[PDB]
């Protein structure tokens, strides 16, 4: 059930994504119950002032000044956040699920699991046909993995995609954010139809939108910091080579090869979840075990 | 399963957290279920006063006085309580799903569950079970070999507890500071004279009495939550929990050869005692070579 | 399940609590949806009176008088119902999910369930594997008995929760009978709003006036029944010693005059099970006699 | 779980109960939804100007609503819900009482175990070790019920309550049905606030509650008839004594006894679902079967 | 299945019943959500100032509602629903009756077991048949003896058919009688002059041109249903079905010993042939003494 | 179940009926939801004051609605719904008709049992249990032949319902096409209510006018397609003599030259079944030869 491929980066990013989704949906849903653009005509003891306007010349004015005096950011922010969070969700579900790759994990994980629970590992540390079948299947899988190209470009283009998305999001959410004020001026030229040429209008939900924008900025910043740390881990230290320095010291087997390229990256990434499957895999790589099994067979 | 690794204080906190969530959501939903600030102009047998204003100049005045007179606390109280209860939720589960320290807990609980079907334990104080006993001995040996380098299962507990207590202090601070600004009647003095004709307005915030009661309830709940957290923190510090010793076994049975474990394993093993003080004995039986030697002698 | 361990009064009270929750939520929902206080000014061939007020001054007057003239009880009645119901529900369940007093309940239930199903019980009261199973059951019984005997962590909590429930009964009946009469239909409202409305004296009426009186009467009835139940339980616990159980009838009906009388924690638990059906006690009595073990040994060899 | 103890009366009354619940909830919904009442001033071709505001109408309207209508015309649905709840409660005071749930559960378990016993087929024609054990379980079965008619008197102590409840319903729904009128006169003293002392009001939902009242009366009438039939059924014949008249003359084993008290009553109900259970139960009650099994074993 | 016992008229009636239900429910919902009445005074270019307020119009509307509209117009759909419900109840009453159903189930089982008789086929050109055959003979004999005891499946059927005919008659009569009292414009002459000022009013019922059409459609369906029931009733009598004669079986089979069953079983057998006019002879197969004759001959 | 016995012109038709039902229901919802006719008085830069109240306008709207509009514009969707329901009733009639469904059930059952039989494979090349099963099959199909190949009922009903559907399509495409120019926007209401509402000459406008024209056009096109399909099906039955089947190609390509030419209803079933997939005819044909019976009986011994 895809339970083995989930580092702390993935769970943290998914939590940030669901937080973004909930904040965006809260903003959107509570955007049709109370949002108006109530406008009155400016007049460029105390008594009331009569505007002499009908009950439709106010609806006219409201909806005319809702699209001539309000910045496009103040009316579509929830839509932007929902769209971008959905894009992030689709982005961070694409590597381990795309055509030609779903089938592998359905049974490779089961093979690894039955490799983990085999009790013969303890005896090996100090049945012939089953071991032979397992070893030949492992060899076939190894040959299959090393022969596949077009695998680094796609994945390396995933995290950077999130990084560039971060850059653009923070860019245009920091640039145009001071245009969500609470009292705007509308100056349409509807003179004959109503009578007044200058009006004052005030968006109902401006301050709450500003607070939501700040919260979304904070969440995006944390998400981008996580992505930057991911890149730093990927780039700072090359992840295409392994160092078997402990094995020759604690076991004496000093002939274990160090894999490179894509397979080395996969092994290293698996190293951050549970540093025990590697030894189980290595047990089915030494030749001494096969020699002992062959001798026992005779 | 997980209930075993759960002292009483972390069921008390769970109940309080769910109560906080329910009160916060009730406040938030009651927010948009009733009208809001209502304002009229001020003029500073009986016959009414003809204000002479339209039906939209009243909505204008209402929404201007709303975000020009009311204090910021009276408007976002439910949102604050939702945020705080959610962060508390996240603060009570951030020591179970962090990779690198969750698998070890799974291994320990699996070992605890396995060491239950052993009739030799009762007689301590056949062939298959004995071999399974040796297998469990190897399991615990390699587990103790494993847990010897990463000593983060007790310090981070202290860190999260101090985080919770600090958050409790700040919550109390600014909720006691700003509880007198949730007033019913307010004075709204904005400058709109060329659009309505009046300069001074008086108003009534609608849910200005229910929020006081909700604030008092939330304050009391967070107070008891802080008390529970303080009690747990004090319990954790009046003696060092990184050292365990099967002293009662020594004084009650006479098998005085079991060793005293320390560091991370001692911590969780001591913590198990708050749910069922028998698994400690069952593990104690599986911490001595005398049982293995006797079983091997009985085998031949 | 947690059903055998509930005398007849402990299941009736749960139904009563659910009913109180229902009445409280019904009242709370009815309050918000329906309209509220309506007010008019007062001036102290038939033609009407032109008050001349606007359409918002009426909302202003209503909203001011609503909480400047109404008694505090008439407004928050359902909320008290919900808080009291939640407190009662917590009180009646603070016996199972408290570590240090719940594992023993699980052991007791498991042991009794296994005993009621094992064949040695009927085989005793009318080869090798069966004997071994019976011996294992005997060992488990001995271990659990020596573990749980000499304790008061399961009988010194039931009393506390019941006394707390009775105290809450007394408090709630007290202040619910005291303040019932302060819910009225038509009330006066005198406030000093002269430069904004023009009228200083108002007469108002509360929309949900009588319905709350009827709900309050139903609440008194339900809570009174609840308190009668709790009082009966309080009498039952204390009128005689619950911590020393005697297997009297067992010896006469079976004749094995060697079953001891257990006391303290275990005896109270046996009493609690006895209220469900007087059978579990005897079937457990089967695994408590030395003669049973001796005849099991004789069968073994 | 309680399907066997569902005689025809008990299954026919459940549908009446659910119908009453539906009618009550529908009536309450309409009563709380639609406009309560409408009133105008009285002056005891041109229009008459009342001069009243749009709020004084509401004040007069609700004051007259709650000062003129008879209490039966207002709280009609609530009475229906209360009475439906009481009747529903009286039909579940039989399975949840701890002193009777145990016996019922034990009896149903015994019935289930006996339903798949090949020994019945063996006996009628002329598993293994377990079949013999069932004889002792049945023999010990007629020991825990030898303590009194606790499962019988409690059934009789609820049908009487239901019948008296139905009588009460008929009385208080026939006596006070002529007080639901359409046009009523409201005379209240609000003179200095409104200007009119005499009003006439038209209860909107007055010509609908009559038909609901008639339907409710018919339903409770049928309910009372069914309850009376069940009472006569339980009282005319000796429920406390049952006879295996048919079984002995059917199979030839003329030694099965006639049990009384709880067994007679429980068998009197159970045979009304499928008259084959008594026959199967009668097999495990004669020493002939046990003696024959013993002889077969030796 | 129960379809074997349902001739064509049964399914046709059920289809008509569901059609009546759908039309009734449509009428009911439209009455709920679209029925209202509007009234103005009468005064027995520029508009006319009635001068009435906005509550006096509601008073007049709901006073003239239940003073001019004839009761048939007010509640048409409820009568349709009740009549459809009683038609449904009248139908299939002897199919789900607590009694008088084992006599049907036994016949169904006997027919199912008698369908697969191979004697006639194998004679005109293995232990199961010997016991099965004799069991079938004995069961058929006992069933004939029991069914020849009275009227339990012939009386109820005739009674329900005549009841349905009578109810159809009354429904059509009283639905045709009042079809002309659904009018669009009605005169509401009430006496309220000291509170409204006008004595004569004229009102429009919203759904008047609609209830007429639904009424006519319902009347047509009722007429068709009654015609079908009348035909079925006529079928009962003019061809007497109180006796069954295995006539053609004798000539076109040659087995000249088959008796004739009458009274209760005659109607049931006459009814079972309608689904398929072949099962009669198949049942008649199990009436020959040839099996025991061959057994006796073997005994020789 | 009845899936093999359904040529393409009985699933195309079902889809068309579903579409018509959906469009009718949508039209009904629109009718019951949106607003309706709105009228203003006629007088045959300042605004005109009509002095009419807020209820006289409702009166006028509700009177002109059904004193000025044509009946088709008012009740289009209900006609659509009735016609769709009757169409669906017609095509699925003979399946539920007693006296003609038992034969269908027997035929489908027998054809299913004999579709997969080893004797087929053994016969198309050029066991006692298989032997007994085969002979039972031969006998029951033989007695089934004389049960169906006597009447003409399975060919009568189909023709009648297709004729009825074609007639209904004719009448639909006739009047629904004729009465569609009367659904217009602006009408002229001339009721005589003067002593009540002052004015006498009114102008109105239907709200859902053009949309009821476009939906009517869509329905007309769909029913035209339905009629074309039904016409094709009707032609299908009136050119091929369907009262006889001839195993000619099977006889030539199998070599078993004793298969008889069956007729009457059974021929109709054989003709209609092949429209699903032309192999069941072969599998049924092989179990119709006395040669096959002779070979079976020879193989039994």
């Amino acid at each position: 059930a895809f339970r083995v491929l989930k580092p702390w980066w993935d769970v943290f990013t998914d939590y940030l994504s669901v937080a973004m989704l909930m904040i965006g949906v809260f903003g959107c849903t509570l955007q049709v119950m109370q949002d108006k653009i109530i406008c009155l005509p400016k007049r460029v003891e105390m008594k009331g002032l009569k505007t002499d306007l009908d009950l439709q010349q106010y609806s006219f004015i409201n909806q005319m000044c809702y699209e001539r005096a309000l910045h496009w950011y103040a009316k579509y922010f929830p839509y932007l956040v929902l769209i971008h969070t959905l894009v992030f969700m689709l982005c961070s579900n694409f590597w381990f699920k795309f055509p030609g790759s779903s089938s592998k994990i359905e049974h490779f994980i089961s093979i690894l699991g039955k490799c983990f629970d085999s009790p013969w590992t303890t005896r090996a540390l100090s049945e012939g046909e089953q071991a032979k079948a397992l070893f030949e299947k492992v060899k076939k899988f190894r040959l299959h993995v090393e022969e596949g190209d077009i695998l680094y470009a796609m994945y390396v283009r995933q995290t950077v995609l999130k990084v560039i998305k971060f850059l653009i999001i923070i860019a245009y959410n920091s640039a145009l954010v001071s245009k969500v004020q609470f009292t705007v001026d509308c100056n349409v030229d509807i003179q004959d139809m109503t009578g007044y040429k200058n009006f004052s209008c005030n968006h109902t939900m401006a301050h709450l939108f500003s607070k939501l924008s700040f919260c979304y900025l904070c969440f995006v910043s944390i998400y981008g910091l996580t992505c930057l740390y991911t890149l730093y881990w990927l780039f700072y230290r090359s992840l295409r080579e392994y160092s078997f320095e402990y094995v020759r010291q604690e076991t004496g087997i000093d002939d274990i090869p160090d894999v490179k390229n894509d397979f080395a990256f996969m092994l290293h990434m698996i190293d951050q979840y549970d540093p025990l499957y590697s030894k189980r895999f290595a047990v089915f790589l030494s030749e001494v075990s096969e020699n002992k099994l062959k001798q026992l067979n005779l």
